[PDB]
C-alpha cells in the first residue's frame, strides 16, 4: 500500500474512544516542535486539508519543562479559553526558545499583556475553574495515548503519524506528505 501501517502511521494498540478528531501534543520547550510550528506551519497546512465536519485540537504537555513546563500548559489552557492562541504561540515559542527570555509564570503572563490580553482578564482566567477543567483535559487526553514525546498527532483516537521515515529535504514537500497522511487517516 502506499500508505503502510507501521510506516508513515501507526494504529493505537488499545484505541481511545470519544477523542478528538485530529489532535496535536506539543511543548513549548520542544525544539521539533517549535519548526513543526514556526518553520513548518503543520497545524495550519493540516487544516487547509482536512474534510468538512473535521475540527482540530491542541493540547500542550507537562513533560519537559519542569515547572515552567507545567505553567505553559495552564498558559495554553487561558490561551484556548480566551480563543487567543494564534496571539501568543509565536511569542511563547520565542520567549522560551529564541530569546530565552520566558523564565517565570510572570514572563509568560507578560507575553498575553504585550498581546493585548488585559490584565485583570488574564488573572481571571489563570485562577478559573474553566481553566483548571482546560489543565485537566489536556492531561487525560495525554494519559489517554500514553504520550512520552512530542510534537505527536493522532486522528480519531485510532492512528498516530509517523514522520520520521518521510524525505525532509524539502520542507514544503514534507509538510504536503504529512497533510495528506492525515487526510488519509481522517477518511479511514
Amino acid at each position: 500500500a502506499q500508505y503502510e501501517d507501521g510506516k508513515q502511521y501507526t494504529t493505537l494498540e488499545k484505541p481511545v474512544a470519544g477523542a478528538p478528531q485530529v489532535l496535536e501534543f506539543f511543548s513549548f520547550f520542544c525544539p521539533h516542535c517549535y519548526q513543526f510550528e514556526e518553520v513548518l506551519h503543520i497545524s495550519d497546512n493540516v487544516k487547509k486539508k482536512l474534510p468538512e465536519g473535521v475540527k482540530m485540537t491542541k493540547y500542550h504537555v507537562n513533560f519537559m519543562g519542569g515547572d515552567l513546563g507545567k505553567d505553559l500548559t495552564q498558559a495554553w489552557a487561558v490561551a484556548m479559553a480566551l480563543g487567543v492562541e494564534d496571539k501568543v504561540t509565536v511569542p511563547l515559542f520565542e520567549g522560551v526558545q529564541k530569546t530565552q527570555t520566558i523564565r517565570s509564570a510572570s514572563d509568560i503572563r507578560d507575553v498575553f499583556i504585550n498581546a493585548g490580553i488585559k490584565g485583570e482578564e488574564y488573572d481571571a482566567a489563570w485562577n478559573s475553574f474553566v481553566v483548571k477543567s482546560l489543565v485537566a483535559q489536556q492531561e487525560k487526553a495525554a494519559a489517554d495515548v500514553q504520550l512520552r514525546g512530542v510534537p505527536a498527532m493522532f486522528v480519531n483516537g485510532k492512528y498516530q503519524l509517523n514522520p520520521q521515515g518521510m524525505d525532509t529535504s524539502n520542507m514544503d514537500v514534507f509538510v504536503q506528505q504529512y497533510a495528506d497522511t492525515v487526510k488519509y487517516l481522517s477518511e479511514k
